[PDB]
This record gives C-alpha cells, structure tokens and sequence, in this order.
C-alpha cells in the first residue's frame, strides 16, 4: 500500500475505508462530536476489536464516566468487557473526580496521568489507548492557552510511549469551532468529527475525516448509525463502480411483458415502475415478487405505501397467493413508513434484510414515496445506495415511482434517477372517449431491444391484460389523445352479420 | 366512530408546512386503518380546471381509493364529472361520468363519449358524422334485391 | 442519548392536556393494518357501482375536486 | 371576433341551485345587461373561444 503513515485497522464498519486504513500508530486522533454523538462507543469499539481481533490490550481511561458503567453499558452491543478486564486483555484507568471532592487538580495530576498511564501500558503492554473527554479536565477552571501546553504534553508523551491514542471531546455547535477550546484541532495528528445534524425534526448522525496528517483520506460527511452491532459507517462514494453484468434473463411474472423486453428482464439491472397514482407499479411488483417465488429463489418486498396486510388483500384479489409465499420460505415483506427515521437508517434496514434473507430479486415499492420531505440530494444519494448494493449482488432490483402530475407529466421521474435505472417500465392514464383507460410501454432497456409500442393494458382478478397499441391516434403521451383515421375497419375480421355466438353453444 | 370524515384537509394545510401536513396526514390516516374505521377525505383541488395533480401536497399515495370531481365546459355552461380515479382492491368504473345535483342529491349519468380531452375542463365535442361511417348513404350497393 | 441502551431518535410533537403529557410517536406506529375485503355503501347507488359493490371499510377513500364541484356534497 | 366582450358567472353557490351556464352581459350607463351564453362556443373558460360551426349533421 502507497502512503507513508502505518495505519492500524479499527474493524469498523466502514471506517478503515474512509481512513484509507485505519489509525495511524503511534499517533493521535481526536475524536470529537457533540452531545449523544458515538464518541466514547467509537473510543470503545477501537480499544475492543484491537482486542477481539489482534490480541492487542489496551487502556481506557474514563473521565466522567464510571468504570463501573462503561462495562454496564457496553453490553448493550454484546461486549463482556469485564471478561476481558478480568483475562487483563482490557485495562481501564479510572480518573473520574469525587462525588466528595475538593477543588483544584489538573496539571500535576496530568504530570502524573501520563506516569500513570505510562505503567498501564507498561504493565498491561497495551498497544491501544482511549483517552474519554479530556474536555471535562480543563473544565475546572481554565483557557485555550492552558489547553494547548497541557493536551501536547499528554499527547507528545504518549506518542514517545509509542501507543496509537484516541481522544474525545465535547462540543457545543455541530457545525461550528471543532472542539470546545478550539484548540484540541491543531494539537492532534488527527481530528474525527462525529455530527448529530437535526434537519425536519429527524435525525443524521455522520463521521467525517476533517484531516489526517501524512496520509489521505475520504473527503467530507458519511452517515453511520449505531446498531446493537456498534457504529456502521456507508462510503457512499467509496462504492466504485465495478459490479458484474450477465446477459442473463428472468421473469418479470407477466409474459407478454417479457416480450416487450426482448426476452425478459436482465439478472444484473434495475428496474424502473412510474406511472401517475393508481396505474399499477404496485401490480407489477407483485407479480415479480411472485415469479421469483414461483422459481424457487428468495426476494424481498419493502413497502412504504401499503400494509403487509393490505398487500397480502390486493395480492390475492389478484390471483397469487402471499399467504403461502410467506409460509414457504421464498417471499418476505418488510413493510415501513418513510416518516420512521431518515434515510441513513431505512437504507441500512434494507441491506440488514438482505444479509439475512440474500433475495436474488427485491422490490422497494415507492421510492418517490422515500422521498418525502427529505432534499433531492439526500434522496438521490440514498437511492444510489440501495441501488449501488443490489448492483454489486447479482440482486435485480424492481424500484416504484409515482409521479406528481397524472397525465401531462414531463419527466417520469421527479427525482431525476432516470440515469440511475438500466431499464425503465412506463404506466399511465390514457383518456379513451370519456373513459380512463391504462397502457404501459418500454421506454428503456441498456441491452435488449425490447418493444417500441405503447400498447393498452388492463386489469383483472387475473392480472396486466396486454392488448394493442393506439396506432390511430395522435398526441397520446398528452393523456387526451385526439382520434385521426386513416382506417380502422381495415380487415383484421370485418365479415359481417352473424359473427358471434353468446353462451349457448359454438 | 364507524365511519368519519375531515372536510378539507386542505383546509388544514392553510400556512402550516408542506411535511407538517404530510405527517399529519399519516397521522389520522393510520389511525383510521387500523382502529377499523372508514373514512373519507375532502381536497380542495387549487386550480379548478386543467389540474394535473389531484390533490397538492401529494397526499394520494397515503391513499387507498380516488373519488374526483372536475366541472366541464360544455355548450357554453359550467357542468359536474365525477370518476373513480383508483381503487386498489376493487375493480372500479374506468369511464368518467357527468352528473347534475339538485334536491335529491347526485345522479350519476353518462360519460361523454362524443368528446376529446374532458380531463381538461374544456372538451372537443367531436361527433361530426359519428361512428356510422361516410356510409351514412350505404353507396347503392343496395339497388339490388327489390325488382318487381 | 440514553447511555448503554437505544431509543427513538429525532423529535416528536407531544401535546399537554387536561391528562398530562401526551406524545404521538408519528414514526414508531407501524404498517400492520388489518384488512378484509369487507365493502360498505356510500350514501350514492350507483356510485358504489362504479367502485365495484362499494368501499371497502377498512380503507382510505380521497374526495378531490375545483372548488365547488360537490365534495361536501359526497 | 376582435373584440373584448364580458361574460358573468356564479360558479358556486351552496344552498342554491344557481345559472350553471356563462352568460354574456355588456356595461351601459343603465349598469349591466346580462344576456345570452356562447351556446356555439367552445374553450369560453380559457378565454379565446373557438366556434364550432359544425356543419349540421351534413344532411
Ligand atoms: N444498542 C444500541 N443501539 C442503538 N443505539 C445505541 C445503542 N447503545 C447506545 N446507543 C446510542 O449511543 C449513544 C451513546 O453515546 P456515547 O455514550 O457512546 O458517547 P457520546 O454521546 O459520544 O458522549 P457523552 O459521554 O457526552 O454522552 C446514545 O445516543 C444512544 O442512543
Ligand atoms: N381486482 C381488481 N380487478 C380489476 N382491477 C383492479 C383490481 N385491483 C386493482 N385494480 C386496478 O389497479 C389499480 C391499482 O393500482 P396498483 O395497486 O397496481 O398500484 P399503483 O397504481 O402503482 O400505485 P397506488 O395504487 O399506490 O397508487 C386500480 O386503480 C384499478 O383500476
Ligand atoms: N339545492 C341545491 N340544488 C342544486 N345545486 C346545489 C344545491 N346545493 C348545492 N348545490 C351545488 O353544489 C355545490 C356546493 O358544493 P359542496 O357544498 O358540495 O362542497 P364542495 O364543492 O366540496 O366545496 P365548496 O362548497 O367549498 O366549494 C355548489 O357549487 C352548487 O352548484
Ligand atoms: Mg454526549
Ligand atoms: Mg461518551
Ligand atoms: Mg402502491
Ligand atoms: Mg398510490
Ligand atoms: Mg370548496
Ligand atoms: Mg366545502
């Protein structure tokens, strides 16, 4: 690896990417966010993993925090660190004040932490340290100017020591000044930023590598989340672009459609159902959940719009059978509102799902319906991300749309991911003499030839009836055709009189 | 409750936010799907005529069935149409009907089927020589069959 | 934060009454509505002719229209 | 036909029944006339009218 700063892997989900490795060792990273951030976990985590996967012990040395309680909590994601504080793979350092105490200590007593620590190292051979809020420290009664002389010394003594540390710190704006003293910054080798952004009352949580002195990193914001599992972390943009392709073909559980796509869907593509409200996206779906069941291969459908139960009704009503789907094993619906939390969490959700399902075929019902409130950007870059893993999976992926403007819509997207989509399927309104009738059409497909015609479709008990096409008219994407002829009583069965035969016998 | 209806929660979204409203919407929408009761929306359409979204803030997704009204300009006057937009579970009429409103309430009567683009407000009667064909005149292919 | 366990996270619009604090977790309600093909008039024939026999009762039907054109009315 | 002509409306009126077509109506210093609808007349609403002219039934 080209870079000249020996990095050390954290074993977080995303982070030795972003970090381009991980920590450098023997350095010092300062981790610091606001109030309910990650910081200590992400502390935790680091000395954990060096421990649970490189047998390298190491220091914690709490603050604020009791070293009664950092074990009570780390359970919460499954870690027995009494376990390891016990087998002396985990040394934590407790330096919290006294519910009893005086008043002034944090120079001397800092010229005998760094003694301190030095014997945990020393006795523990700890390659690892976790300094948590040293913030609270100055915050006995001191200035920027006694921050950047005392931090160094810490900071300078532990990087002879030769430990890899990490510090956290407290601070009040999320976007504002780095650290409290606005000092810590430029003392670090390293500085992490964890935000808690708030933004329509929800809530994005993002990690960002403001700098790493000697080597490079990922520029700006990636949103992580915390789960039962610790911190995970999406490179968004460290997601390159190079996923297989097969010309191989499936089912999209309606025949005359498969035509339409000169031999059905692609394995490796994404699907793209839009159409004003009521057209039939939904119907599709469903009978490509379906087929993928009716093949013996798991799928997953994620509904925002409708509920598991509500599908299973409109499902049945239109032949098969969810019920038994479920029972099978083959088909599995998710079922969530948008308005549940922020993209962040709904994309990961979704890849959770299919870690412990591994579909060959998923459906997001509605993505426009993912895209309430929430900006452009924001979507277009979670849809980059649901889509971007379902490429890199051999995952096909069907992916709803409802358009904004029933007949009359300029733009089957909205959103503007119609470059995202590899094949795009088209639904809409068609006002036939007073009446409100649907066509579908194959507006794209990257590899195929598929059909031109915007053919009329519709619907039964039994399913998407795919007619003809409205040859003999004119202005019909406007959803007002206007009726010009040129035939129409051209052959195709004129003969006329008795042609019919009614239900007697024929 | 059985039943329950909110006359124009487009009355509502007077000033409030546009994901206020949304929020809202789920708010009394859920509630009603799942405490078992039916009920029925009013929306104000903002632009009478030639509206090309039926709703505004793009409530119809959270929606399980569409009922629509749009006046239609015919012969100089100002008439009513109504059509099952959506129905998810249902079959629902596909064809728009027009209908009158007095005493009585609504009745329901015919679409126009001699028409062109009636989604606008503003149709184009088009019956000039209906389906009958330029062979209104049969020809005279028919001066044979009567002799004597 | 809640230190060592999970939790909701943004905010949420909680409304104080004559029964004390009163929070709606708009986002925590879930998707699981019940659902029966079970339908119920309207108060209009023919109409629940053309929904196909009537709406369904657990459902959520949307009256839109011009102002004017008869939504109270339905 | 070039020219600037008026039209008056009730569009909606809730306990009535109300004219539901769009009478024409000019402004003389007797105050307004209301007069006839654009019976022959298509798009009114729009305001650039069209006539239809339609030629009978042709016979
Ligand atoms: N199992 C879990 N699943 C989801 N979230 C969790 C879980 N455990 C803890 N959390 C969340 O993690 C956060 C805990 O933050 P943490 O104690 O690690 O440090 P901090 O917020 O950076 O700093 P401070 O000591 O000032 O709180 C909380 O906001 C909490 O909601
Ligand atoms: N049993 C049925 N028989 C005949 N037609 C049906 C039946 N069920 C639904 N339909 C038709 O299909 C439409 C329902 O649309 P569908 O459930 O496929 O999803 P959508 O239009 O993509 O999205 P959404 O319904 O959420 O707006 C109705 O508008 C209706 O015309
Ligand atoms: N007794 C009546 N006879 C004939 N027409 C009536 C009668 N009452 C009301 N109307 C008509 O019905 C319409 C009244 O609208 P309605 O009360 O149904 O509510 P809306 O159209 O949904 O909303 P809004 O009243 O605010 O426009 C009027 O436009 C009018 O033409
Ligand atoms: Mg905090
Ligand atoms: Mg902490
Ligand atoms: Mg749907
Ligand atoms: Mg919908
Ligand atoms: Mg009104
Ligand atoms: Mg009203």
């Amino acid at each position: 690896e080209h870079q000249a700063i020996a990095k050390m892997r954290t074993m977080i989900e995303g982070f030795d990417d972003i970090s381009h490795g991980g920590l450098p060792i023997g350095r010092s990273t300062l981790v610091s966010g606001t109030s309910g951030t990650g910081k200590t976990l992400f502390s935790i985590q680091f000395l954990y993993n060096g421990i649970i996967e490189f047998d390298e012990p190491g220091v914690f040395v709490t603050f604020e925090e009791t070293p009664q309680d950092i074990i009570k909590n780390a359970r919460s994601f499954g870690w027995d660190l009494a376990k390891l504080v016990d087998e002396g793979k985990l040394f934590i350092l407790d330096a919290s004040p006294d519910p009893e105490g005086q008043e002034v200590v944090g120079g001397f007593d800092l010229s005998a932490l760094i003694e301190r620590i030095n014997y945990a190292i020393q006795k523990y051979r700890a390659r690892r340290v976790s300094i948590d809020s040293v913030t609270s420290v100055f915050q006995q009664y001191d200035a920027s100017s006694v921050v950047r002389r005392e931090l160094f010394r810490l900071v300078a003594r532990l990087k002879q020591i030769g430990a890899t540390t990490v510090m956290t710190t407290e601070r009040i704006e999320e976007y504002g000044p780095i650290a409290r003293y606005g000092v810590e910054e430029f003392v670090s080798d390293n500085v992490v930023i964890l935000r808690n952004v708030l933004e329509g009352e929800r809530r994005r949580r993002t990690l960002e590598i403001l700098k790493l002195r000697g080597t490079s990193h990922m520029k700006g914001e990636y949103p992580f989340t915390i789960t039962d599992h610790g911190i995970n972390i999406f490179p968004l943009g460290a997601m390159r672009l190079t996923q297989r392709s097969s010309n191989v073909r499936v089912s999209s559980g309606v025949v005359r459609l498969d035509e339409m796509c000169g031999g059905g869907f692609f394995k490796d593509s994404i699907i793209l159902a839009t159409g004003a409200t009521g057209t039939g996206k939904t119907l599709l779906v469903s009978r490509f959940v379906e087929n993928a069941c009716a093949n013996k291969e798991r799928a997953i459908l994620f509904a925002y719009e409708e509920s598991r139960a509500q599908l299973l009704r409109n499902a049945y009503s239109w032949g098969m059978d969810f019920e038994e789907m479920e029972r099978q094993n083959l088909l599995k619906i998710v079922c969530a509102y948008p308005e549940s939390a922020g993209l962040e969490d709904h994309l990961q959700i979704i890849k959770s799902e299919i870690n412990d399902f591994k579909p060959a075929r998923i459906a997001i019902d509605s993505l426009s319906a993912l895209a309430r409130g929430v900006s452009n950007n924001a979507f277009r870059q979670f849809v980059i991300g649901v889509t971007g893993y379902a490429k890199q999976e051999e995952i096909t992926g069907l992916f709803t749309n409802t358009s904004d403007q029933f007949m009359g819509a300029h733009s089957i997207t909205d959103s503007h991911i119609a470059e995202i989509t590899d094949t795009i399927i088209l639904l809409q309104y068609v006002e036939i003499r007073g009446e409100m009738s649907r066509a579908i059409n194959v507006f794209k497909m990257r590899g195929s030839w598929h059909d031109k015609a915007i053919r009329e479709f519709m619907i039964s008990d039994k399913g998407p009836d795919i007619k003809d096409s409205f040859r003999n008219f004119e202005r019909i994407i406007s959803g007002s055709p206007t009726r010009i002829t040129v035939d129409e009583k051209s052959e195709l069965s004129r003969i006329v009189r008795g042609v019919q035969e009614k239900g007697p016998e024929s």
